């Protein structure tokens, strides 16, 4: 005579198992900005939230659940134990120490590598066949780290990389040209950093190379100072940090973007961190942003951008800087 | 000739006037939740952000702008000034103090009225025809204050109210019954706070009244404790505040749902805060949530819900509770 | 070296297996409406189209494929064969004869059963675990046929039923009351046809029962003729058939709503066709619409709606009406 | 004592006036494919349908209304008199004679020009400040026609033009390259026809010019026959017509695309028909596809694509052919 029993006549029972489960490791500024964006885009049927902060974790879980009416993701779960993560199609890693005002993203390495040595083995134990998407900084070094510990194939380990950088770039060009960013094409390659390479030779609006119309555009001295657009891209992260303390909405939106190409298998081209040994005459084990076709299996192919010798100059530059650091690890 | 003049041939200038402009006043946890939710629902063609904290403001703006590629709201602007808010269809006010742990929303009244005394005349002046959506707590009292200061007809001054408490109610009912919140119907009327009323006479799943199946349901001391679901609703804000410090995701979702009915002129019914003088024997000018039909002109109608004598009793004590605080008229 | 080999560096092959694959059987007016609605809701990652008319089929496929840039379903395929339908989560059957002007849906039974006798075993063989969504008329009887032929548990054989009649009901109620269909609640149970039942005991706006306010509502010969709203529901198919020849947009929308609850495992309640033996004194194996809770496994539960003696009477005569045609067992 | 009056307490009344109204002239294959696509994308709050076929018109109106529950466009109206069209932000023209198997789209001119002389003056009388979007064939000639009769500024008269052609192109390249169409960039310029110009010099994946890697690509004799991709683009319309009788879904989706850039004012670049006198050394009053930045005011700017002398050769070719026809009109 329970209310439920007078009202509902049961046929079937509690299968469980989700088809499109997404996990978000770390429920901080970035982790919740990723979660909100991924929920609004309706990509998962089950989202799993993991943090070591128990109170915060349960608190953000509840705030998202409270919003159930308005969502189309009926199972929202969280925990400290990784069992909650089981059979995730995608695992977004956002956990770690973030930059303090004026901090070099390369200073976070000690602290974040200790976090990864801990969580990678726990996430791979429960989801042996997931696509890892690393957001934590320094993202290029940390993607290598996940790869190295997890033992996964180079296709299932992605670093958010220069998706955000190129998104800032398009936005900045778009404001100069008076065209929506969607319509200005421009790649920010290499390190998700201070040593990122603007590929000037590829910047265009509706198939027209801005470099043929303006050969002065790019890595020099004279102009309408297009070169300062690349500079505001390198600086934008710092200025936002100085103004609000951290960055979050642009990264959350750029994660939902990659998350959509993985979940729907669209095979779209995105500048993301991948293993580049055997490609720009880079002979080491580095991870850096290159245009990659992203799908349900992760990175299935890399696009061999036609780089000028100056641009290929800065890519072995960005790439060496980066490996300098990496051998000091080795664990 | 600029690179701009070489690439693009101009055909017009013109007055870029916004058609679906939304203003968010206060760029805090609640304001940005509102903002992101409204941007992902693609309700606005221009969003304006106003805050007194100049840096925070610029910061949130740039973070949002860098995500431009991923949104469909081409213009995002901000200022301390209010000239930026001109010709807004709707303005969402989230400015002010929030609860500290264990604090009643009624306790913020004096500080928030002090801020509304400044903001309302600057809003009313630049968007003579906007709809005001009041989020700041205690929401019922600030909605009356907003009304009073503004000089606006009642139809155009809306408190976010029990939209959110109703969502939380439906979620909790949902859990117990094994059905999505969307198929569980139930209303939380009165104060958006401790004195809210569960309308158990009306809780249904597919037209069937749970109070008809289980006459002991709710405001009954008997057997399966449905009454504890209302206590959880009441307590839910306090409980997320104790765990993460503030609530934000649920209300940003609830506001974008409201925002949707208003911008698209949907004529949906939402439990929101409005002037209930005349209805339910209410002789005082108090604001509280009652089911309202929401459209391009704000509140066009109020639904006369048929309250059991015990639910009417409880609604009255709720407006009695709000008027007690309301005789303070510090404006 | 191809231009392909020069542009792109490959990292993998792999088995492109679909995760959210939808099959639409029959590429007519109803099948393409279903198809477009399901593609715009971005429910599938692969859609397969099967029809016997080879040319029409190729045609609809190419039209759809040319719109690829505007959709997020990367793979669209078709064939006469059924090998193309493998590992589908859901299959929407819209194949068969439709009504000529003035024709009862019960009249198509013999022709459509002849087609189901061929299609069902070819479906059941290649997607052992799909959910069957039956659209072909008379929908109630073909759902039973589909069930019977298939060997599938009842939970996985769904008729589109009164989902659509309920939508039409809510629309009409909507008009009269001045509120969006979304805020008007009401159910059309029984046969998806002339014998359907309006459940006036349950029609509400915000929890308030219209039958409580106006006791003469509906299955009453008295004053404002709410009963004429049900007559319009019954008649609506006949009337659009006389004016444009067939109905298509409403049912494609109604099917994509259903499709949504199933793919995302929403657990929403929809009036759909299922086996009602045991409920409401129904001693025969007939299919008809009753409020059902819909999820990744199909029908997991049936809601026991509390019918007035006159509504129970009318539901019985509706299953009595369907069983009369049902003793024909030509399969 | 009406039901409505016991239930609803009125505050406000029937304002009317819509903010985002869209009109669709012609409710045939294309007109309803435009309407469905525009409704699913939620761009209008009011849609107006106009046709001379009264029965068909009312029948499609009803089928769309029946689907109200599932939509977010609460006013759906139709008529034979243009008063229904009043104060439309956008008017989509789809009315006219369509191609029979093997018919040259230039043969429809007599029949469609008689239709336009009739409807243009009626649509401009009710919406003096609308953006006209012409879809009817031959679209280039007919856009000129609307321009000429309406007396509108060249910015508010757009022809759907080569949006569809370039959408087919990307789709075809995308299948060769194994990349989503979204990611392969390629412009089909000129006549929405048989004399359309593929701009090979602008085709790229992630900023890399396929022509620098493969100089043989394009307008010649040797290869991997990329030139046949342009040919299937020219032929695709005919083959779809031969297979299903007409084309509709790809055009409907491409109209919703432009409709979104106009309604939301995104300022996106699209290949659409516009007045090109004073641009490729074309000295006449022709309309042909060029990359244009599209917004709330229509075409605000044109992008001066860098064309090879061969490509500029075929653009004055396409453009002359086209004006040959046009002087025979003059009305
Ligand atoms: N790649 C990009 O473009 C990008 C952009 C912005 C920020 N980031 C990075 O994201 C990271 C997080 O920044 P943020 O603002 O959200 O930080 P935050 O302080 O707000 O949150 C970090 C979260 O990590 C958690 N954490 C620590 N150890 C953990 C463990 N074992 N498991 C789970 N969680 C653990 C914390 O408890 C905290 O909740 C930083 O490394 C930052 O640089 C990357
Ligand atoms: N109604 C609801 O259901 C509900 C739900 C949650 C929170 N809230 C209320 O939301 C309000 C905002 O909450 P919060 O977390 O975002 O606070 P917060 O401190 O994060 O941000 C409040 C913001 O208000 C701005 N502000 C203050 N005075 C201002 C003024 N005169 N002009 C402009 N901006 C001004 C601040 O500078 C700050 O950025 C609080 O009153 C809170 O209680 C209501
Ligand atoms: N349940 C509802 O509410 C509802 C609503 C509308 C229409 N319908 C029903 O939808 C069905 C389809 O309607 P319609 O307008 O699209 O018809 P239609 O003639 O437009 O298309 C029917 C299609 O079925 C295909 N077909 C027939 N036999 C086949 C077989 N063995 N295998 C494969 N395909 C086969 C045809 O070749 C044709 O393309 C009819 O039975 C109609 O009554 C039901
Ligand atoms: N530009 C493109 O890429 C493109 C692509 C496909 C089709 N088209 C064109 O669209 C047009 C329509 O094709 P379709 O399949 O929908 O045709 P259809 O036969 O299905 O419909 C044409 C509609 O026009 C109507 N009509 C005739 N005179 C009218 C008047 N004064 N006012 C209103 N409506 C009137 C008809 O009654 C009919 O309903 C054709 O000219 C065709 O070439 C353009």
């Amino acid at each position: 005579a329970t209310l439920k029993d007078q009202l509902i006549h049961n046929l079937l029972k509690e299968e469980h198992v989700p088809h499109n489960k997404i996990t978000v490791v770390g429920v901080g500024a970035v982790g919740m900005a990723c979660a909100i964006s991924i929920l609004m885009k309706e990509l998962a049927d089950e989202i799993a939230l993991v943090d070591v902060m128990e109170d915060k974790l349960k608190g953000e879980m509840m705030d998202l659940q409270h919003g159930s009416l308005f969502l189309r993701t009926p199972k929202i779960v969280s925990g400290k134990d990784y069992n909650v993560t089981a059979n995730s199609r995608l695992v977004v890693i956002t956990a770690g120490a973030r930059q303090q005002e004026g901090e070099s993203r390369l200073n976070l390495v000690q602290r974040n590598v200790n976090i990864f040595k801990f969580i990678i083995p726990n996430i791979v134990k429960y989801s042996p066949n997931c696509k890892l998407l690393v957001v934590s900084n320094p993202v290029d070094i940390l993607t290598y780290v996940a790869w190295k510990i997890s033992g996964f194939p180079k296709n299932r380990v992605i670093g958010s990389g220069c998706n955000l950088d190129s998104a800032r770039f398009r936005y900045l060009m778009g404001e100069r040209l008076g065209v929506h960013p969607l319509s200005c094409h421009g790649w920010i390659l290499g390190e998700h950093g201070d040593s990122s390479v603007p590929v000037w030779s590829g910047v265009n609006v509706a198939g027209v190379s801005l470099k043929n119309l303006h050969p002065e555009l790019g890595t020099d001295a004279d102009k309408e100072h297009w070169k300062a657009v690349h500079k505001e891209v390198v600086d934008s992260a710092y200025e936002v940090i100085k103004l609000k303390g951290y960055t979050s909405w642009a990264i959350g939106l750029s994660v939902a973007d990659l998350a959509e190409s993985i979940m729907k298998n669209l095979r779209r081209v995105h500048p993301i961190s991948t293993m580049i040994k055997g490609l720009y005459g880079i002979k080491e084990n580095v991870f850096l942003s290159v245009p990659c076709i992203l799908g349900q299996n992760g990175i299935s192919d890399v696009v061999k951008v036609t780089l000028t010798p100056e641009e290929e100059a800065h890519l072995k530059k960005s790439a060496d800087t980066l490996w300098g650091i990496q051998k000091e690890l080795q664990f």
